């Protein structure tokens, strides 16, 4: 149980997974997702978005003929997203942003 940027990165850098509470926006959405509410502690209380993909659809994360990127919510409690978020790269590469993907710093 944890929801920080480096949290994530220890426990995925070290398990190859994202911690005990992190759901992609797919299964959300199956889960039953609604924009006119943004659910998330209630259909999954101690729970965050992310372990989807990142098609780098902003060219703010480095490419490769063969390499793939996730995207992943940072500090959450119960509500909605914010605009902390982390991306992790299959190259092992650690991204974060803070203004809602607009800008973006590397941690590892």
């Amino acid at each position: 149980v944890i929801n920080t940027f480096d949290g994530v990165a220890d426990y995925l850098q070290t398990y190859h997974k994202l911690p005990d509470n992190y759901i992609t926006k797919s299964e959300a959405q199956a889960l039953g997702w609604v924009a006119s509410k943004g659910n998330l502690a209630d259909v999954a209380p101690g729970k965050s978005i992310g372990g989807d993909i990142f098609s780098n659809r902003e060219g703010k994360l480095p490419g490769k003929s063969g390499r793939t990127w996730r995207e992943a919510d940072i500090n959450y409690t119960s509500g909605f997203r914010n605009s902390d978020r982390i991306l992790y790269s299959s190259d092992w590469l650690i991204y974060k942003t803070t203004d809602a993907y607009q800008t973006f710093t590397k941690i590892r």
